[PDB]
């Protein structure tokens, strides 16, 4: 029941916790973020970072309340205030990740940045099947899309725990992945750690115990006592789920991903679920951790497979991961919280972020907006990675698809930028999509959320509502617009005419 | 709750209730057996018969207990105590069948009875697939077994509520079938009415809400208002269920069975589970019946498909339903088993009785006992239907083998007879296989339970432990044994001398 009460300083802004909460951010009196038991949708960290240089650190969750000017922090364990000398969010970010989550050194598969991606889901949703993914695939080469790293989303396998395809709607899934590289597709499947719980699966990890074990609500029952698995309620249903602290749950998890890649010729895979709210209740884990490190173990899995794509996450900050902002509703209000939600996981040790899905990640929010479709897109294209989902040529008329395509056009003409920036983000943790106070601190920027900066040297400013202006905050110094070559003095806010077209972008000059 | 206390008359014994607690009939003093919630892994009726021509029946579950010489009835309804003026245990059945489930007219599928079954189970197990089934029935054939009905077991589907053949394992199911059709086999599949709870099949019933509901322990909650499904604790696992009482699951049901009849061409199912202890606790079922009913209902899902076999069963005495003795142990105690089981089977309302499988159906009982098995086959073959599962040419030497051969023989000679009584079960509930108590009242057979009357007329006394004699116990009147010819005067116990291959039958010709 440690706690801690802090006072801001006069004008100071925190952000952390959740990468999901980051619209709520800086955190304003009335606040409040649990991160026990909670990930809140997405990526976590026990970790707040200031405008003045200040951060809080603990290894283990806890919960933060901002009341009138004092923030209160309830410690499951233990934490601490720190100042960096230099004052500023990048010195904060600094100190924090070398203290407690220092750059391993290491990118996920280079594949992931360089080219955009593509996700089956929203096209074929549930109906995965070997003819829909190979047409998707040879649509996207049609259109003149690149082809890049193809994601089969959920329901490829005959059930959950069973890591093959099912034959009956992939009568040849390794001529099928031979086919898609042949096109130029590196291919990654969707995996969770659930177990369909009355499956030939089921009955083999129950047997080998690497399950979680259902605690009866008993105080005393231990681990190596307990006879039944617990039982987790998530969307899909009703399942047995992997220990994540059992050392032979890796050993069962590495051999059927590793089959995969051997049998079939698979590249990565997307881990989704492991959220920790999965793992609260009456439970047992082989090593008695709590539902927070549950999801950050099954992080780790991914340390093994270069070529991965996670949503739920606890630390793992530093690590070659590719952390996914979670789906995304079809809605302007979702598509102007991209920039906020991916420079807060970057300043969280999230550097590869990619920002969901081209128009939306939510197969019910799939009426639809063309324009909205654009913004997405263009907003996509200069952050670390760009992934669509929903066919453009499907549900775009003629412009609006030439929009997407100049997007793609953009990043591919960037991206000896983004990759410069990738590769440091391996070596130091530095993010490749910054906010503007990050690069920028102490210039008014801290509430600036609709603009980033790509490395140091480029301001970006996504068009992100309806209208045919644009209203831009340049900071001090002279900046070129990148496709116009007019040349603008710094430190003021300038207004844009702006098209469908338009995503404006600027090359520091001085 | 409303009861009966009732004094045995003068050498008065009771049989009744469930199936597999026949063995511990006539009920002794201290007998307890409770229906309600619970049919003993097998079948059971709420209905208990007297060698004094007494019968208590109720519609609905109840218990029983003998305390001294008082049965004592406690049901959950009402009930009532009944004497058929005859005087006999054959007169108590007689009235009770007639008043509480007369005899429907119809016959199973004669080909479950004009040949011997086999079942896939011992000799595949959980390895259901194309190619070893076919071999099976090809050893069947080249062992000179005749073709009969062909029961493919559990685990020939991806998973429980998926009706389809894993293509895995199964690349040309409709192929197999007509091949298994032209080697004069017809072919059963085993069905259940549990559903993987976090699959694509679960998630279809819970949208047409035919599953049960979880009532979360309250006691206002209404089916039409709850939102879970109950999951249930069975052998293979956890799984959500059907519930029988809602019109719209039984046509999810048939519309499952109709299509693998009409895409695969398979003649009939092998209905397992249903067993009433599965449908207590926590639940909601939308004409608000009890845990019996539900089995009950299950059970008349066999009325649609006239090929079917049961094990678990509530009711439905009289109706044209293969009943199954629950799988017995590889032991001599439970062949011992087989007439005391059929011949109560019978008497509850059961006539189509198979006695599970030769040499046993329980797959951890498989120091085979080869001798075991020769008896458990002669044990089978005048019973209504006889039962193969684990493959006699790989476990039994030569003579052994041989004596298995002899045992479909006697069969095949006894066909009309079996035939003829067969019919008529259809029309008069008459049982093909009596107790020697039915068929000669009040002469010393009450605890004759090595015997059984094949009809009027067909006395049979298998060999049911090792040794070189048989004792058999002869009602009064003249009994000509059909191997040897010789008559033998009745009303007292002749010894007999026996080798591997003696299945003791006698004629009556007085
Ligand atoms: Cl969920
Ligand atoms: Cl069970």
């Amino acid at each position: 029941q440690q706690s801690l009460h802090i006072p801001l300083l006069k004008g100071e802004c925190w952000w952390g916790a959740a990468v999901n909460r980051a619209h709520d951010m800086p955190l304003q009196p009335g606040a409040f973020i649990q991160l026990n038991g909670d990930v809140s949708g997405n990526q976590a960290v026990p970790l707040l970072l200031s405008s003045a240089g200040r951060y809080v650190w603990s290894d283990q969750p806890f919960s933060v309340k901002r009341e009138g000017d004092i923030l209160s922090i309830s410690f499951t364990g233990t934490g601490a205030l720190y100042t960096a000398s230099g004052g500023s969010l990048k010195d904060a970010w600094g100190e924090a990740a070398a203290r407690f989550f220092p750059a391993s050194g290491r990118l996920p598969d280079t594949s992931l940045f360089t080219a955009p991606q593509y996700n089956t889901w929203i096209e074929l949703i549930y109906n995965q099947n070997q003819e829909d993914i190979l047409r998707y695939a040879r649509d996207i080469v049609a259109n003149g899309f690149p082809p890049g790293v193809l994601m089969i989303d959920d329901n490829w396998f005959p059930y959950y725990g069973n890591f093959s395809f099912r034959k009956d709607r992939f009568p040849d899934a390794a001529g099928m992945i031979s086919t898609l590289h042949g096109m130029g597709f590196k291919v990654m499947l969707w995996v969770c750690p659930f177990l369909s719980p009355d499956t030939e699966a089921f009955r083999e990890a129950l047997a080998k115990r690497i399950v979680l074990f259902d605690s009866k609500g008993s105080d005393t029952l231990q681990w190596q006592h307990a006879v039944d698995p617990a039982i987790v309620h998530w969307w899909n249903g009703y399942s047995a789920v992997l220990d994540g602290s059992n050392p032979d749950a890796v050993t069962w998890m590495r051999e059927k991903l590793d089959g995969l890649q051997q049998q079939y010729g698979i590249d990565g895979f997307k881990f989704d679920a492991g959220d920790a709210e999965f793992y609260l209740g009456n439970i047992l884990s082989r090593e008695k951790i709590g539902a927070n490190e549950q999801c950050e173990r099954w992080g780790r899995i991914g340390l093994l497979y270069p070529m991965n794509e996670y949503r739920a996450m606890w630390k793992n900050g530093g690590q070659p991961l590719v952390e996914r902002l979670r789906d995304k509703y079809h809605t302007w209000e979702d598509v102007r919280k991209l920039i906020p939600h991916a420079s807060l996981a970057g300043l969280l040790g999230y550097s590869f972020v990619c920002p969901d899905m081209i128009g939306g990640g939510d197969f019910s929010s799939f009426k639809l907006d063309q324009e909205l479709i654009v913004r997405s897109a263009q907003c996509h294209a200069l952050m670390p990675m760009m992934q669509f989902s929903v066919a453009p040529w499907r549900v775009l008329d003629s412009s609006q698809l030439q929009a997407v395509k100049n997007a793609v056009a953009l990043r591919r003409q960037m991206l000896p930028e983004i990759m410069k920036y990738t590769r440091e983000a391996a070596v130091t943790g530095m993010p490749v999509l910054r906010s503007m106070e990050f690069v920028f601190p102490h210039q008014g920027f801290e509430r600036v959320e609709d603009q980033f900066m790509l490395g140091d040297n480029y301001l970006v400013a996504p068009v992100l509502e309806k209208g045919s202006v644009r209203k831009i905050k340049l900071p001090k110094g002279r900046w070129q617009e990148i496709q116009s070559g007019k040349v603008y003095r710094g430190g003021e806010t300038i207004e844009l005419k702006v098209t469908l077209n338009t995503i404006p972008c600027f090359k520091r000059t001085t």
